[PDB]
């Protein structure tokens, strides 16, 4: 069992959850692949009995009665269907175990605060975009945000799956000109040529709130409007800085990550977008100040008129500070649930304790855990962690195109 | 193989060079253990050393010629005779050239083909042992124009025991327990600090004492070797803005020097052959004075500097933290030692992998190490997926001889 050190306490632990890893992952003893983002018939009742058993003994009902008679009925509808149906309470439990299990994500100490909503008998995509919508603006909450997740259909054969298009519920536009480079989001430039090309019309700004293209079994998608009081802004302001607010700088209230896949006890949901609150550094450092995204860090230094000349002035450095600075300030402001990435490691670090105690050990992606600016002032930083594949998931998922 | 992606620019490649990786590491389909600090017969000297011939034949164009075969026969029939084989000159330089370049948690690789070797191997004692370590930090420090070396010491061999620094760097602080349960100077240092005292160094009491160094010749113990002062070039550390930061008394060393890796080449281990190049600013700045566990000074820095430390969404830690750096960066340019900020520095790495792609088919390269420990993202080397193997030369981690 692996050997687990804090560098800063120098406290131990072993992680004996390891032993359950599913789905292998892409390291080897020859090479290590860990920082890469993406690493390149009835076996259903294996993961569905797995599955179970953990419910069950998750309730403390692990051989007696109920426990018993639930293995059965799987056993049977899988004997004539070929599938099965989760019960509720079932789906909620896999839900909130999916999160759980996430290894990049370091808001998991909430993974037991988590709203599900059953939209299993979901049948068209008018149905989807007010699904969709009520999930937003109960997650919204006018500001007070609230972790939620929508499921809908399970995946079958021979029948079309449901799909949301967009990576996430909310996303800028991006606009290509005469002369190739982007205005607006460059992430969603693809999904952007997209709904244009399916009769939306573009606007000019660089805060161009998408319109969302979901997609009905066996039919293409339709493009749906988003109701503007429905999407929650945050335009961005700094305490001391006065000019900042003329940059024109916003963001949105709710990351809602709506192109994942689900997998519960062998089943699949190709369709199931969970949304939460954002920490502040996803905003300031990562959307706003990555080359390849908003790219603001030379337009704020100039404004701070700070020496751009010479990398060791560390200009880049402060310019990003203040950038996040001005992401808390704007969120705390307008009400708008948000945490800094000092309260959320430290958190995190709570969370490890917990699953130590709990499940003996916790699956944990270093790189993503720790955040993009000022990694080794958190204390994951100093924190040894083993990264490895826990079911029920989410998993990443091919575009449905 | 392997694909690799750089998330900024759309680039992919595909390392070749990780298939050819013959020590295993840590990581397995079930899990990752990337993170982990630590991870870790004549027959198999034999083709560790055949490897290593033809490495070194590849470099000057000689692969398959007379001479790289006679190369071959005469390492196995030297094996044969004696157990053991002795490099000449030229291969021990390509040798330690090529484990610096084969180092994958180093940033400083862009620089690996300009390295001044010294051949010490056949150094006979403690003291002449810590002569030629008094040459070595001398040429390099080079009064602030740091340059970079490395110097190796006998090689391993059956019937003698090894030579051994027992400190971990040429220069280190001293670090004394207090009187309550705090440590005094660098907690990093509190085990090699006592086994300093216990063989009769007389200790100081300040936050920045140079500790000798504790030197073993084969089958010695080790023995206690004072610097001269004047050989250790130190930097106050102010702030070209915060006139205060001064009078904090920090000061950090010019030349950091790794005294207790082992270079192995071609199946031989030199378990003493320490190196040294110049810091990057953030090692200083960042991890040595901020790090919980060492020396601490953020939250006195950020009071000082009247941040609100009552609550984290200030980034008073941030803040603070950056003009750490600063202040690094400011002193050793004001005093003439050489440094490189983790800007400049991971900027240099990327055309590292770049070359390297050419060369090699691949660089192996230990992200969460290369990555630097603020303003990570704002560097080209964050959105570089990278991947992380062993290659032989190599300097490798060895346990401490007490
Ligand atoms: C409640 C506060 C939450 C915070 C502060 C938070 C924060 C984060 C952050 C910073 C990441 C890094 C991933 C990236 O940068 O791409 C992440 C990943 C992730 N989170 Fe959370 N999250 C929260 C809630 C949730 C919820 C409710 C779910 C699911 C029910 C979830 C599931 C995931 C998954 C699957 C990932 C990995 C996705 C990826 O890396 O592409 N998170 N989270
Ligand atoms: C010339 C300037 C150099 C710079 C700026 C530099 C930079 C760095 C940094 C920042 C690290 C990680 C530090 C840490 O442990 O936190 C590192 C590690 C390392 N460097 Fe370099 N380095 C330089 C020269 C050299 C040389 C000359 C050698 C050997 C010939 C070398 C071999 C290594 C090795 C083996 C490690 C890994 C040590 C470990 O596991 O911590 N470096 N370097
Ligand atoms: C890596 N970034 C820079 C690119 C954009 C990006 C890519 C992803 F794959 C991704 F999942 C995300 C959201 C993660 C996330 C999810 C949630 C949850 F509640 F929904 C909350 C939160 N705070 N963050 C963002
Ligand atoms: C948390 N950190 C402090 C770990 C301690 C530590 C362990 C090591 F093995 C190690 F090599 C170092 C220095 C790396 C280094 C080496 C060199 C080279 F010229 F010698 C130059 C440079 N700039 N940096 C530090
Ligand atoms: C636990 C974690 O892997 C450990 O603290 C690592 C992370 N990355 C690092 N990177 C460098 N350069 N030096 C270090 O000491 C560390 N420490
Ligand atoms: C190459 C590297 O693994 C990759 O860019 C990862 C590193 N860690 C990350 N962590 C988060 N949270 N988000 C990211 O996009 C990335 N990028
Ligand atoms: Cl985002
Ligand atoms: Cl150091
Ligand atoms: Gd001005
Ligand atoms: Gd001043
Ligand atoms: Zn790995």
């Amino acid at each position: 069992f692996p050997r687990v050190k804090n560098w800063e306490v120098g406290s131990i632990t072993y992680d004996t959850l390891s032993a359950q890893a599913q789905q292998d992952g892409p390291c080897t003893p020859r090479r290590c692949l860990g920082s890469l983002v993406f690493p390149r018939p009835e076996q259903l009742l294996s993961q569905a009995r797995d599955f179970i058993n953990q419910y069950y003994s998750s309730i403390k009902r692990s051989g007696s009665q109920a426990h018993e008679q639930r293995l059965q009925e799987v056993e049977a509808e899988v004997a004539a269907t070929g599938t099965y149906q989760l019960r509720e309470s079932e789906l909620v439990f896999g839900a909130k175990q999916a999160w759980r299990n996430a290894p990049r994500c370091v808001g998991r100490i909430q993974w037991g605060k988590l709203q599900v909503f059953d939209a299993r008998d979901c049948r068209s995509a008018q149905e989807m975009f007010t699904y969709i919508c009520n999930h937003i603006k109960y997650a919204t909450n006018r500001g007070n945000l609230r972790s939620a997740i929508t499921v809908f259909p399970q995946r079958c054969p021979g029948r079309g799956d449901f799909r949301i298009w967009n990576s996430q519920l909310v996303r800028y536009a991006g606009y290509r000109q005469q002369d190739g480079s982007v205005r607006g989001d460059p992430a969603n430039v693809e999904i952007t040529e997209l709904c244009i090309q399916h009769g939306w019309t573009p606007g000019n700004g660089r805060f161009d709130v998408l319109p969302l293209l979901l997609q009905a079994p066996d039919e293409p998608p339709e493009l749906f409007l988003l109701p503007p009081e429905l999407v929650l802004e945050v335009p961005l302001e700094h305490p001391t800085l006065e000019w900042f607010a003329a940059l024109g700088l916003r963001w949105y209230a709710l990351p809602a990550v709506s192109n994942m896949l689900l997998e519960i006890g062998g089943l699949e949901f190709p369709a199931a977008p969970f949304s939460g609150w954002y920490m502040s550094t996803e905003i300031g450092t990562r959307n706003l100040c990555d080359p390849h995204r908003y790219n603001i860090l030379e337009d704020v230094a100039v404004c701070m008129d700070l020496d751009t000349r010479t990398t060791s002035s560390l200009w880049k450095d402060k310019a990003a500070v203040e950038i996040n600075v001005a992401v808390l300030h704007s969120y705390q402001l307008a009400k708008v649930t948000i945490v800094d990435h000092h309260a959320a490691t430290a958190s995190f670090m709570k969370h490890l304790e917990n699953e130590q105690k709990a499940r003996g050990g916790c699956p944990a992606d270093w790189a993503w855990i720790v955040p993009p600016i000022s990694g080794s002032l958190t204390p994951v930083f100093h924190q040894e962690m083993v990264n490895y594949f826990l079911s029920p998931a989410f998993r990443y998922q091919p575009d449905p195109w």
